[PDB]
């Protein structure tokens, strides 16, 4: 652990979780490790998590930054983890009497994508080469690089968007936000891909048989550095769950629904697959959010309804809170995978080769999902849309959830991604090279 | 980009920087505020604290001016006296400069300190910009200065200038006309250097003087860009706020003469004499002292203790700084006076209150010409120059009386209210400009 | 109330802690009523270590503490964590006004560090306070600071050499570059408050007159004429020591120590410790090997490794920690010093009468080996530059640690800088003399 | 106490401590005072009685002007019109001056700074009415005759002889006669002129003023000690017969060498007057000056120590020559001092070292204040012997006419002292002119 590194995570548990793996990985191939949080927190979650990982690994060190005031409006209407990311930048240069008394000088750091702009100052005062992580599809993160060129080029939105050695992303996997100029989201992007120039390199959950041709059309499009990471490998987190009943189930019986770290879905909508979900009959066990956003918000399970609890009382069993997703995913008895296409998800399952029934809500989940279809990992059907653009049907859904209980081709299929994910993790694979090179160049 | 401020002394000069600054920062440039010291006033220096912990991400970089060194531009006003010291010192600041860690894309400079800005940035990578504290319409006096120096031979009524009606040679200041004064000296300057300014910012909007602005975009000055009104930082701790909770909408006169004016001694008791004549419920900001706020250590020993009394139930008399925006914000206050110096005059617009107008010193007259123009405020031209003159008691009530129940004022100042919110707007003229500057600043 | 009050307001760093903290003894002794403000917390255990310790020792003076409020963006290129420290505590000075005000016995006179004394020196203004700076390093460096707004300003030239104005020529190469840069705090810092020491009443610095007679005019004929050399500063003062020493024969020991807040190169070390193994000079070696901080240098013997500890047990003894530097110094034993030339270790071998051997390693440092030479206190070799940015052989480390313990005209030198810095402590000597003449203004 | 004021004083306590006792008498005239000091003060004395000034008087403001990089006294003189634009910041944010007082030396340079910021102001002289003419008529005089004559005319003024006046101010190339001349011509912008005098002192020497175009010349003579009050020294005056004591204080500066010195030292002991007297070793500097009483010798000291004291340093000569003690004073004839002395009324023995001394000597002559030898002459030019003073220093104590003559002088000083009296009477009256 002669090298000393560290990753600084920002907001959201899509973005914290991944760190603390690069972390605990980085770790595992001799470095050295402090892992920076800045509090308070947005969500009750992210500390439980950020606790517990702690204790978990003594030999990676803490390293809070505590937040200042701001109140802009600037930003659109009250979505937490931009302004938490906000607030970030505004106590960011906080930072720098932190790094000025680290024992073994940082080699280098790893900064989440949301504040890249800002550190630059930072690491060139100190001169630490600055690395990032990105939690997004190489094919999603492929159509942000490219967007700058392409939000100069154009004022309307076109059927089909081509960024340039790739596939065109079709305008309905898209945001809207991401397509007006005004709208900020656009500008924190923009901004942000600029300062990947400074970066020493860019380091991605997906790997190059996963998204090969994205991850090229990077190389050739203005991201040289780009690095295939992943799949970022478990957290190791043991334990904190009660499983009875899931051990009971045959194995791949078991259906598991998580709709993300974040809700997804209206109660009309999410009764209408209850109602689905029954009509198929797969065994499942599924993980519910009340609150869309933040698990501090949420005290409400009141909008499945009282019927359906008791009705399906030995067919499946649902939390309503956090469990844990990887461990639950690597259980045998799990067979089937509905999810919300986050990218972290969606990588974890094709690590395990769980197939995916692909219900992307908002962001970039849909274009995650036509990456999740392209793979043959899982199912997708691109016209259910945006979450309350349409109600999808509860007898649609049913037909769908059927399909990859019994169709054995996405099994082969879904069994081939497990050992290419495997097979990259392997001392030959490209990925663990790639991870092994970068510990290797890293300074004293 | 990055974008630095440079304001000089003055709370005048200082709040419109700050305040830009913060749009600035709330809109994602990266901002930089160039303060020195020492500065002339305590507030300035309390306010700068204040800014910076309010606003993290602003980096405060702070020179120490060299001593003051002179010859020639005969000043009596420390506040001037301090913007020379503040211009013989920019020329040092090409090293500091030049070697910041985040390299400034462009600097926003003070209108006194273009001059000498421009020479600092000449070999450097960065956009000279200057924003104008004052009003279109003196720029519009500005720009014509030379013309009207050279053909001034004659004492005689009033000037045309060239787009928009004639001024009266009253409302012209006579240290203007004097080429030896530093407020002369400063003017023509800077006037010279302008035009290697990529931009010029100003607090004024369309709406609020579409002849001055179109007058100096077709006499040479063709890059302004009005960006007005300027709006607050909203940060504030002490709350003064409490008497005037206590009084009925709209009855309360609001009188403040800036941050360094000061009236004469009998012009205190007689401008005091019309506030109890009148019976108008008042809050007076009392600067006797004069312009430092540090010197003018008296604590109402102006007036006298059987004044107070009289008045109690009627009026609250402050001497001290007073968060001036807030208070005109407020229902109660119905009624303004002021000096007409345009932060005031914009602060005034904004909020919609009738203006009274009262010119003491310099641009003031002019800007109380554009206030009476827009229905803003009553103007009284006879009246002429406080500080040269002295009204009465009979004259300055009547008047105070006359503001309070214009009703065709309070629509009128209303009507100003709304198109200042509208500028504002996404849509609206002033905003849309500084998103176009802002993205120019991108390079 | 009928008393001088004084308070003492010591910057981040042992360095200038402990010249305070000496003269507050000092001043205690001579009837003055002093207080301390301290700020809390320390950049490092050490300074934590002796302020509640030294407030032991002497427990009439008041101790007067602060806490350390966040850093802020002052635009400086600072990647120093004592210097980072510095900075912080100055944005806050401002925030003493209303309490410095209402002390009980009420302050007559206080003295700032440099870097606070422009800061400081506002506050007192509103105060019937006197303001004075007791300064750091020697007068030969001061020399060089106080040029420095006009060196900054104008020449802006790499030129071999440039001259101070009633004192010789420095060598540029003895010049750190950061002095010339102006975003950095280095030369930000001491600009900024040299051009504030028109406002004090005196400046104190830890030297004497005839040590720096020359340095001492070039200063005073440059207008901050009120200069007032207070040299050397007394020891305030048993310790779990080493009695290691007491077992070896007079001046046969050479003690290597590079000050609180140096460390040193992988390299340089590994150098260095091969040197003295070859010269066989029994030595005492003190490794700062690991952070500039106390706290965060976990790092034991791992540095140097457990063979040359064995070998080199009979040879020679190393500690890595605090040692007690003036009880080492003062010991029979120790012959020789290789310091890297700070003032206060650098003052300290001239009271004892130590020959050193310097070895400059940044900032002040290289203009104070100069005058240990030119004293006839030491041996420096120019060509070794900047202990930082080069490295120098073991061989030739060898030869030189040989030189200045076999050369016996520098031990009669050193001596007679001795019996020089003995005379001005005496009620004779124009330092203390001088002291005692500032205690009286004090008393007004 | 509507009216603001402020003093400006460059140098030498010559100006200072009549300008102070100028702003004192302004503070009890009901005027705002502020003085105005110029650092680093070359005297470690000025400083002192400065700080002692603000402390006695708390209503008094002060405010100071830093001072940017021959005589030690005169050239200071010149560093302040160097930086006196520093002033222009000062003025600026008072909290404005009805009118500023400002010392002679410097009213060439201010005058740029008087007209822009508008304040009416006025000087001070220390020096006499008499020698002020003589700098009052010197521009043209130089020019004219270019030549050396035993006695000169000031036009309505009795003609006094070259031996009185000194070499320096003859000479035109010197830097002295530069001063003196320029600041002359700028005498016409201020609104009035002040010298300590009064009329009856001087009937001749003021009317020649104003006579001679300066009309504006007023007498404010003599000018009220500001003073501290009550310290228990002199245990050795208290306990001495009235006017038992000779007090000897040749200046704010030394003047006589060792050798001359000494023979007054011997000289005193054969005069039999009991004395206080005040020795200052430096020539000019009280910092520089860092000699014990070695000039006169252990022996003399031994002989003395009853019958007199001598004090190295300073002393307050005013609380001394008040004193009942008192009945004796030998004086290097400053005017500053020899003003002090009419108005305590107390006998007078002229010695002036320098300067403008010797002409205030003859003046000292003219009133009857004291008696002074002419033949001694300038400072350490001649040696004069310890025989010859004693003669005079005995008549001094013994010369029943002098104690008449000085006894009318002090009542004459008096009365315009009081305030039916004239220069009583202007300083009303140029306070009354004074506006807000
Ligand atoms: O109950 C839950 C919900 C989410 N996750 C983890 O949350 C991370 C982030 O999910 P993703 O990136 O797919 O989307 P987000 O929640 O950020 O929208 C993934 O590692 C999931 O395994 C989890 O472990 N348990
Ligand atoms: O007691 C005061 C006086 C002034 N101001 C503020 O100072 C600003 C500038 O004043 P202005 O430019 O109107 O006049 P000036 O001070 O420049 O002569 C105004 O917006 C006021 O809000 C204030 O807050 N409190
Ligand atoms: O192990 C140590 C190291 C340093 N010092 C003392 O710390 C003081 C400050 O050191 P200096 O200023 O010489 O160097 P710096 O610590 O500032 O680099 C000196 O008195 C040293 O004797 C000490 O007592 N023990
Ligand atoms: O020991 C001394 C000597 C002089 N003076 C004062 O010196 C002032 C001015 O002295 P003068 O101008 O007459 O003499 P000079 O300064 O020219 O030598 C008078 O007010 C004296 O009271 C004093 O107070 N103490």
């Amino acid at each position: 652990v002669g090298a000393h590194i560290a990753l600084f995570p920002c907001a959201g548990m899509g973005h914290l979780l991944p760190f603390l793996r690069l972390a605990a990985m980085l770790d595992a191939r001799g470095c050295a490790v402090t892992v920076i949080t800045v509090k308070p927190t947005v969500s009750a979650a992210e500390s439980d998590h950020l606790s517990a990982f702690f204790t978990i690994h003594p030999r990676i060190t803490r390293l809070e930054f505590q937040l200042l005031p701001y109140q802009k409006s600037g930003l659109r209407n009250d979505d937490p983890f931009f302004i938490q990311m906000e607030t970030i930048a505004t106590s960011v240069h906080l930072l720098r009497p932190l790094l000025s008394s680290l024992s073994p000088p940082l080699s280098a750091i790893v900064s989440d994508f949301t504040l890249t702009s800002q550190v630059t100052d930072l690491v060139s005062d100190l001169p630490i080469s600055t690395y990032t992580l990105m939690t997004s599809s190489a094919a999603f993160f492929c159509l942000m690089a490219y967007l700058p060129k392409l939000l100069q080029i154009d004022v309307a939105n076109r059927d089909a968007i081509e960024i340039p050695d790739l596939g065109p992303i079709s305008m309905s996997s898209i945001p809207p936000k991401m397509l007006d100029p005004s709208d900020f989201f656009s500008a924190f992007i923009s901004s942000n891909v600029s300062s990947l120039h400074k970066v020493k390199g860019v380091l991605i959950n997906t790997f190059n048989s996963f998204e090969s041709e994205a991850i090229e059309a990077v190389r050739r499009n203005g991201v040289d550095h780009i690095l295939p990471i992943g799949p970022l490998e478990s957290y190791d987190a043991k334990k904190a769950h009660d499983l009875p009943w899931l051990d009971e189930q045959p194995p791949e019986s078991v259906l598991f629904v998580s709709f993300g770290s974040r809700t997804a879905l209206s109660k009309e909508q999410i009764r209408e697959l209850g109602a689905a979900l029954e009509k198929s009959g797969c065994r499942f066990l599924w993980v519910l959010k009340g609150g869309k956003v933040d698990k501090e918000d949420k005290e409400e399970e009141d909008m499945l309804g009282a019927s359906f609890v008791e009705r399906t009382k030995k067919k499946g069993l649902i939390v309503k809170g956090w469990v844990k997703q990887e461990q639950i995913l690597a259980h045998p008895a799990i067979g089937g995978f509905v999810s919300h296409c986050g990218w972290n998800s969606v990588i974890e399952a094709a690590r395990l080769g769980v197939p995916v029934l692909a219900w992307p809500q908002h962001g970039d989940q849909s274009v995650n999902a036509g990456v999740v279809e392209k793979a043959g990992l899982g199912l997708w059907v691109r016209e259910w849309g945006w979450g309350q653009t349409k109600l999808i049907g509860r007898e649609e859904i049913a037909e769908k959830m059927i399909e990859v209980m019994q169709d054995e081709k996405l099994r082969v299929s879904a069994g081939e991604v497990r050992a290419k994910a495997k097979e990259t993790r392997e001392v030959d694979g490209d990925s663990e090279a790639l991870l092994q090179r970068l510990i290797h160049s890293f300074n004293n």
